[PDB]
């Protein structure tokens, strides 16, 4: 089996889906890259490292690119105009049963689900109010 | 309006929902607390701070608690046996149009959606393979 | 194929089979664990590295946990009272054909078959004599 | 009991099985061997000793020939092209009851049994994937 | 996709083709091997990693036996008389679109294809003239 | 014979085949280039040197150019926006017969055949997985 698999980061269902794929799995760092020029790929990575005696820590980052064409001295190139970076750390005890993990997950999803206040704020370039 | 509102962090639909609510909004730090003893509440926070000249940065953390009862010298108390901590930073340019934000969001959701490899790994206390 | 797959390490007929799943493959160690909290799981790992120019080495490890619930600071936690460790190292010439390997495997099994003396004495808290 | 007796290390159905007999018990180390030039022999050895004041250790080793193209009786150099070596340490807590050992054994059995991934990979001269 | 699958490395028309299968994926390095003593096997491996912040690198290697007078199964020393090694680095700019890569591939194909001079010379144990 | 000959590195049916010609043989590197300005040509090179007393090494390199016109000091010049580099090293025992070589060649081709996974992933901005 694997879970080191291709998947959709972005889902605007059926059409402009941004799919990401196994690039490489260097040092307990799994790298997922969207297709096309790396210069404007999306990227996701993850790792789990044991930190304290009681803790494991996942570390996940995501890169979303604004796409564009750089033109310089009459040479056009695919570049990212900029990128935004999400990056996170999750700590889970050792005593975490599987059910616990589940729960956690849900909480994460939970925070970011559309309509819930984080999720909305970000999408508005806005804060809380 | 507000977006500083109550909401569900955890959704196992209809029944054991973990709902979180406005606690306080101290210094550009919005705090959301589940009900009951704070000693075993879930918690979410967020802030947006402008960091560089071109960047805004959201900072979000979530705390999920393993609930239990501490008993000591015949006194029982509601405590968390432990907690796991998620915590993250998202950086978004200034040039981010609203549509861009949207996209980002989706990517985040995307990473954490059940079945996608992160999401699964965490829930298994597992890594990539 | 992808031989990386779950299997049952402990065959107790059908009732409480300690079955073990893939969990991590970071850095070329294949990790499989049971379905418990990390504080408690069975665990298996495997790896091969190419030692002299004439051999390879498989390295396999097995962790068996005696389970329980300990009370630290008046709270109860899942934990192992102790563990037993198996540890093994195997070296095969390069020139070993596929058949040659099979042999090994069988032999291995031979060693450990229920009723064959090693197998016995281990399980009897005994020495061979 | 008395364990030290012949057994079948390799069970080739009913025919061209290799039984391994007692060959030496010097130093409380049990030696079993097939019937061959020592160059070519299958050999098994095993010893328990107490190690930490919390553990005991069974120490088991198996040597298996390369048989493919082998020439019975020959001076086949260099020996290390011709043999694969197995090596094992099993650490078993002092508290383990007899049952606990059974379990252990089985776990071993488990890891190794045909069609389970270790087993398969060894025999295919393979890694995990 | 999922790429990691068996293929035919050597296409001997339809008969005595050598297919090469997945054998190891440790460290995100893809290993394919024929079905042989490792001494005698065909093997292919491949890895991408990002190198400069302008380049990526695929790193590909192929090992091919000397088969003439070969003795299947044997201890054939010294190994390096018996195998030819191929080695490759492909450096691909970050800007390359998927098409650009296609092209590249083809160029490779090109250099190598039967009846084109590299190809011919290798196979004649030859130089260019 | 004189295998030093032009050939088509890039087979695009019949329409814009990047065909490459002999250009230089100075110092035992065989150079072939496309028909562009030197600032822009595809290029291939090859050489063999006699490494240990037991092997030879072919060294082949391929240069693929992404073409364009840059304006330096308000004048336009033909130039490559970037290049991709292929680089390869091959080692054959001395004892390789002619057949043995053929094998190599084919294998090589095997690697890189359109649809066989290396070939694929390269062209897909992907890793094998």
């Amino acid at each position: 089996a694997s879970n080191f698999e291709e998947f959709v980061l972005v889902d605007n269902g059926g059409t402009g889906d941004v799919k990401v794929a196994p690039s490489n799995f260097a040092n307990g760092v799994a790298e997922w890259i969207s297709s096309n020029s790396r210069s404007q790929a999306y990227k996701v990575t993850c790792s789990v490292r044991q930190s304290s005696a009681n803790n494991r820590k996942y570390t996940v980052k995501v890169e979303v690119p604004k796409v564009a064409t750089q033109v310089q001295g009459g040479v056009e190139l695919p570049v990212a105009a900029w990128r935004s970076y999400m990056n996170m750390e999750l700590t889970i005890p050792v005593f975490a049963t599987n059910d616990d993990c589940a729960l956690i997950v849900k909480a994460l999803q939970g925070t970011f689900k559309t309509g819930n206040p984080i999720a909305t704020a970000i999408a508005a370039n806005s804060g809380i109010y």
